[PDB]
């Protein structure tokens, strides 16, 4: 049953401590969702852009449909990921932002902070993000297309 | 005395209601800061990416040193602004994010949500963003340079 | 199948959103009726006078729930919880709104107008009113402990 | 003068009790934490720890409290049932500061499931370091809270 919707996951070093939580939260959104962990495999020092880039590139080719990125605050992951054309990476810190990133911006990557946001709210963020459809409205689609034109104008 | 530091400001339609607040909060960060309002001039309908692009291009050229973007949640502005090379636009919702986006990521645009974040916290965000210096640390600079290598790899 | 009354009060900064708070109660469903008790005007007011008015309504059961707003929400939650029978929850997001119900059977939601934007206030109100109490024994036990603290100072 | 800070948790927040002790000390050498929370990972009911800390504050045995549970809210409802206590649910710097500035809050309540530890640190430091405004309208409101408590005693 289902079309498999793969979700690539990456972290930095402080968020490596919650990488198994992120895997689990992705599966809790629904049985169609399959996590693909791309993050650091150990507690060694890492630079978040390297994992943002790995995830974001998978998202942009649609090797996976969605990404989940975690760092200290989420901010660094959101800046790095959005540098990949085709990506719409949303820094989410609550239910509202998780849902609205989907509804308005059809976001494809959710970025969270391990040092900022407690794990039960991260859970709620991921699940909300992965359960929430895009609105379908003309103005939202138009705005998203405008982002694509910004990318095209710098390519 | 001082070097003048210009700060470009842009909004969408819901955040046009607070554009005078944004101008004020930028001046309160210190008398070297000079706001340059680039956002909508009336309550007319707008698409946030048009103003994200305007502010982000100004920052990327260094017509201004910093930008402030406001929309519903902040998220659209961050996604759009980050599509301009040279921009590092941070979605901030509290003091900690405002500070850390400077300390770790040397962020040059601060993005806030008028529907999500009350004005006294938007104030605190802007002021904190504009008074907080970049850490200087080797690992933070190295990561920021990896962000630029992401942009160059798609140029 | 009575409707469910929801008393509402504010301080002066949150008077600017008193119409939004009435609206969001109604948006939680036709079974919820707002009862506005807050300042009628933009005059100076002290939050505890409105916290007390709402909280007394909840504690006597003239309403089922309360909504309080001030600058940050915190003032209201401190004041309202000084009335016995009140469990007033400062909420700032969906999770807090929901969990205050689930775990604490909270009867008053407090929000900040200076801190929290109106669409998240909306979500908080709607979630608070729609979410049921867990019914679980450990939560009921903890809530009974809170009542034992009030009774030890009555 | 030593400013003492009593600390309590529930079971989920027991996981960060060492953090809480640390962040209090990080607010200045004069702040001393007094850990009153559960000593192990056993089951507990937050109102029992809220009551412990809140009575210490209300009877002037310590100047401040810090209470942590899942969300912070249980602690803040429980603690505020003790007369003399002004317990503030804080989730960021602004709330931590303003609770002091406006309400001279004496207990800070935080959520371990909701707020990451580096923000909890900021909250604790800011709460302990920020002074009460002293302004007449704040003092009047705080005395109104005491009158609510006195009207139900």
């Amino acid at each position: 049953s289902h079309m498999t919707r793969r979700v690539a996951i990456g972290t930095d070093h402080p968020a490596f401590a919650i990488h198994e939580n992120l895997i689990l939260y992705v599966k809790e959104a629904g049985d169609e969702f399959v996590p693909v962990y791309c993050g650091p495999k150990t507690a060694e020092s890492v630079d978040y852009p390297d994992f943002a880039s790995r995830v974001a590139e998978m998202v942009a080719r649609k090797e996976v449909e969605f990404g989940v990125l975690a760092c200290g605050s989420g901010i660094g992951m959101s800046i790095a990921a959005n540098k990949v054309p085709g990506v719409r990476a949303a820094l989410c810190y609550d239910h509202y932002t998780a849902a609205i990133s989907r509804i308005h911006n059809d976001a494809n990557i959710v970025c969270v902070g391990e040092r900022t946001t407690g794990v039960e709210v991260i859970r709620e963020i991921i699940i909300t993000f992965l359960q929430t459809p895009f609105s379908g409205e003309e103005r939202h689609a138009r705005r998203i297309e405008k982002i694509r034109a910004i990318e095209a104008s710098h390519a």
